[PDB]
């Protein structure tokens, strides 16, 4: 059984989750959308092709609008839906900042610690989020009145092959939190230090997981899930470091990056 | 075979048709679009729902967007598509107006029954221009980089009777330029004073017709040509009248002529 302060940990990280995930995108709004009618570029031209999407708004009214981006033709057209993608990014950001201010494991570390942790793990979170809106069987990531459909091949591409693994366990939303604070407190990301407080604060969450699945998940289907699920969080941190690289290639030649990304990024402006 | 002074007829009309007459719509532009996510109404909802479309916009990309419009529920959202209509009305009663502009017989009249023709032709020269684009396989308008989707109850529409009708006697340009000139100058309008002028510069455009038929359509599906081609411009006159009560109405409860509109209907802004 979960130790009584294990409960209330679970407890305090789905009222953060409850308070600062707005499933249904209903306050995303005011964004952008893409316009009506050498080797730096070689390679900024193979970092976007495998994450193409497709956009759909659908109206209070009943309206439908639909966008199909364009194929590659050696131009900026590429670059169409990188203002709305930012626009994405930075609404996701914002909640995940709000979660963490919200837990008190995360308010009393100092400041400029929770500033790193932020900048380490905000892309983590913010990918944990969006996987259960991740819909497998069409590909598509349904944020409320807006869908992201993929236009398996694309498996290959290290961040749907994990949207598509990740969303297999079929975890629970008590999970996919515990997730979010294990990744939110790693210890050695660029710039903390108090890394022991952070790594026992971490630890306390893996247990806190691991007890969980053991307590609440009896079924042949579940064994080994938490260290599947650990090695789940250490392919996104891959993940992350290798999306970081392509970020900041494409801001290089095409800025996009929003104020709070450049600040999330260490982009200072100058 | 046509007299020297027909060819002359002909060949200024087909002049005009290719100077104004921007087939590929090249230059509509910065046009409005809709927006992303008691008995006098009863009528507006009768007058609009027949006339219902879908719309797409190719991009010079490659990119596609689509536009759905939403079903009836009872609210304004039945003119989201107004703005966009009144653009492309206005775009198109401006290339009207180009024509008429250009045509000698036209020029030479007084202008005050130049404004008198205009206001009441405009719209019916639209809808000629309008069919040559119309795909009647697929029931779409196609403008170019936009194209207007109808969403055989339709056919009960006049105005989707005609266009149906219209293109599948499938005239030459000539014919169809022939019989903006024959609608252009109809003698019987609200303000004409040449009468007696426009009667008989009417009646040459319609012999010019009758004997174009005669001499470059032989086969026995042309039989009686001329007669359906001229039946079909009273149709089309009375489409015209129901089409300005239409407009009218949903004027008074939702305003959206444009200046150029207003002009041409008469609505004088106080
Ligand atoms: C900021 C990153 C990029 C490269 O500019 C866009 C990434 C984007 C992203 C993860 C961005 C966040 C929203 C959503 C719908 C999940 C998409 C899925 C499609 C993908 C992968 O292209
Ligand atoms: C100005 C008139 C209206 C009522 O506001 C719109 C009429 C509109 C119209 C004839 C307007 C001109 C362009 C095009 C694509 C031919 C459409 C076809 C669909 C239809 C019939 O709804």
């Amino acid at each position: 059984g979960l130790t009584e302060e294990q409960r209330m940990m679970i407890r305090e990280l789905m009222d953060a989750q409850m308070k600062t995930f707005d499933t249904t995108f209903s306050h995303f709004k005011n964004f952008r959308l893409p316009g009506v009618l050498a080797a730096k570029w070689s390679q900024v031209r193979k970092d976007l092709c495998s994450l193409k999407v497709s956009l759909q708004l659908r109206g209070e009214d009943g309206s439908v609008w639909n966008y199909k981006p364009p194929a590659d033709s050696g131009g900026k057209e590429i670059f169409s839906l990188l203002p709305h993608m930012a626009d994405m990014s930075t609404y996701m950001f914002k909640g995940i900042i709000s979660f963490a201010k919200v837990i008190s494991y995360f308010r009393d570390l100092p400041i400029e610690d929770q500033i790193s942790l932020l900048k380490g793990a905000a892309f983590e979170l913010c990918q944990l989020r969006f996987n259960t809106v991740f819909n497998a069987e069409t590909g598509t990531w349904e944020c409320g009145r807006l869908s992201y459909c993929l236009e398996q091949q694309l498996l290959l591409e290290p961040m749907l092959k994990f949207h598509y693994m990740l969303k297999k366990l079929q975890l629970h939303e008590e999970e996919y939190v515990l997730m979010q604070a294990i990744s939110l407190f790693s210890p050695d990301r660029p710039g903390v230090l108090q890394h022991r407080v952070v790594d026992q604060l971490q630890e306390q969450f893996a247990i806190t997981l691991k007890s969980y699945i053991e307590c609440n998940r009896p079924q042949p289907a579940h064994r080994f899930l938490f260290l599947k699920i650990m090695a789940m969080l250490t392919e996104l941190r891959s993940i992350n470091a290798q999306h970081t690289q392509r970020l900041l290639r494409i801001q290089d030649i095409h800025p996009f990056a929003t104020p709070l990304m450049q600040e999330l990024f260490g982009i200072t402006g100058s």
